[PDB]
């Protein structure tokens, strides 16, 4: 019995939780605003459902409140940050400000980040490239979590290491791509587990390497592990996001001396090309990317399940939420404010919020 | 079938392109690309693309003698118009052209538009990595429709590729290099020939209908492939579309663009040129290494050990060198019959064919 719960209302809410932690008046706004983003585009896993993560990893020591992106490198056309395990929110909207300012400067740039606490939503970085008008490609790798299996593996052994490409489109939605290289996302899992039903099949296999539907082997003791998305296809780019966002970024790639001591310490590395499509001798780019638009949207198909573009589904859900408010289930917003509760805010504050949010 | 001696058979190749008509450097250009996709394990891309060169260049698509020409030049930024060469040379060109503006401006890009067949992609990514690069390439085929969008059932654009390579000192580069298909449209071919299902989840029929049957592929009434994973294959065959077809300054697959031949084969191209040592690593080498061989100590059956991205054409051109290059009887009659057709006289296919069988 879940809620749905207005957008505006709900991101001065996460923005408080976040004061309350100790995050300064800036960083709290910034986390609140890609947490609101992820829930809005559909991606919730990414919101504000990792509120109480967070707590956990800044308690252990992991994710540091008000840190920064620090430059540890500067040459030519790239720029090298240590996150220094600021919120990736926080540090990721650095390395992108930094890393658009220099695409200004040099056509093609590119911004590597390692070390920076959990970075979220990829593609919400790419929309940020997009909006200054560029191309981006972003190679990201979480660091020391094993939860993917390599093709020909039987256990764990790298990040579910998303990988993102953004093309800008003058007064329209960019073309977004943005997914993690495992079979299915570790959310899916987690929503399935809850709910009490299946995974689709060639996504997970139990800790003895043998193929299962049941998403409690990511979710229990025995771990089993997620496979790559298509094979050899979804591990390769797995690998080639450990090796250009892990160790190309000046990071951490995952193995023996690298693991994290706790599943909440999120880390991510991230290497991202910026580039400005107007270099190219392109003059009809624009009508020749309307006219595959619509020809690719004219394939057969069933009436509830039209061709949409890539970041299209982002774009429609973010509308429907805009209206109809954020969907929570009761579960996740329980721990969340437990989790609110024991950072110290007051329970007459959230009585308050939660007064507001009935509206 | 046969096994043929990599270096006799390239010999071949390369006078089977000056019988053509081909300049003594494009038959070389042509000759190295094919070779080195048979040597790799990839023989879609091989010397068994030449009966369909010779079709594309008699019905006017293939341009014989061509180049790439320069047309815009802008920063860090070059666009080429392949003027239908042979993509081993248009690319050829392009990867130079390119790596030398990345040795200016440490990121470049390299535009390529309007080519004929570039081929098998890692082939380009491998001099852009022997040269110091990282690169990355988004590649579109132009008005072939041949795989269908998640959710359509039918087809609306090509195979259309992705690349991306990282250079390793003194080892095999690390590469990327696929389809975004969910199955190359060559196994259909080989399955079809052999009379075998091919895998499920990768052709629909003419009717949008699921089917293991790679006739689909091969005889009318045409079905359709499939995209990798769902949306994520779909996804990305889409922005190889944009960032490779239209922005190259090329054209995407449409209503207008569609070709009149199956064998009129133009790709674009769009590369990305990095250089690696722009970037605060100074551990690199160290962490990709640790990375290698913790994720190959994972368990795996001793016959199916954990491979690299990039080292199963390193093991096949191992492999090939020593023990020469298959080709099956009905692909090298297919060869044997085109080097007929543009005019080697039988008896210099006679010498060939002695020459290959010893
Ligand atoms: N920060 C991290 O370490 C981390 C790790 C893994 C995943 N993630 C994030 O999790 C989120 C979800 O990942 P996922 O792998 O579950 O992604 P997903 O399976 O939901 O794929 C989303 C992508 O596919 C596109 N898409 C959806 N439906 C489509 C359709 N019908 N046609 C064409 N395209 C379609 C979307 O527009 C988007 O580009 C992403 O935002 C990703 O960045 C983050
Ligand atoms: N228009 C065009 O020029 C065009 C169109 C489509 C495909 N192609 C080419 O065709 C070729 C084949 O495409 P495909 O989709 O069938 O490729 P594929 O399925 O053979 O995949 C090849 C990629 O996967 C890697 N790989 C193979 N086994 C692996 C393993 N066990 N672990 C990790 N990585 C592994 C390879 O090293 C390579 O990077 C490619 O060279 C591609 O460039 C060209």
């Amino acid at each position: 019995s879940g809620h749905r719960f207005d957008a505006q209302t709900l991101h001065s809410f996460i923005q408080a939780v976040f004061r309350q932690m100790g995050s300064e008046e800036q960083e709290a706004k910034l986390v609140a605003d890609h947490l609101i983003a992820a829930n809005l585009a559909g991606h919730d896993s990414h919101g504000i459902g990792m509120f109480p993560s967070y707590v956990r990893s800044w308690s252990q020591g992991h994710l540091q409140i008000n840190h920064h992106a620090k430059t540890v490198k500067e040459a030519g056309a790239a720029v090298t940050l240590d996150g220094d395990r600021a919120f990736g929110q926080v540090a990721a909207h650095e390395a992108m400000a930094l890393g658009i300012e220099k695409a200004h400067q040099h056509g093609i740039a590119a911004v590597a980040l390692h070390n920076s606490h959990h970075i979220g939503r990829i593609g919400y970085w790419a929309e940020q490239c997009a909006a200054a008008g560029f191309v981006s490609i972003h190679f990201v790798s979480v660091v020391g979590i094993p939860m993917v299996a390599p093709f020909h593996g039987r256990d764990s052994r790298f990040g579910t290491n998303p990988f993102c490409v953004v093309f800008p489109r003058k007064d329209n939605f960019p073309l977004l791509l943005d997914y993690a290289t495992s079979a299915i996302a570790f959310g899916k899992t987690r929503v399935a587990w809850h709910k009490g039903v299946p995974v689709p099949p060639g996504c997970l296999i139990d800790v003895n390497g043998v193929p299962t539907t049941n998403p409690a082997v990511m979710q229990e003791s025995p771990l089993g592990s997620l496979l790559t998305f298509a094979e050899h296809k979804g591990y390769a780019l797995a690998a080639m996001c450990e090796i250009l966002g892990g160790a190309l970024s000046g990071g951490k790639t995952t193995h023996q001396e690298t693991l994290q001591t706790s599943p909440d310490a999120i880390l991510n590395c991230m290497t991202t090309i910026i580039i400005n499509p107007e270099l190219f001798g392109a003059p009809d780019c624009n009508a020749q990317t309307e006219a595959f638009a619509e020809w690719v949207k004219a394939s057969p198909h069933d009436d509830d399940k039209p061709i949409l573009l890539p970041g299209e589904w982002e774009v429609n859900t973010r509308r429907e939420r805009q209206k109809q408010g954020i969907p929570l289930d009761a579960g996740s917003w329980q721990a969340i404010c437990d989790a609110a509760r024991q950072i110290g805010m007051p329970e007459e504050t959230l009585q308050a919020f939660c007064q507001q949010l009935a509206s």
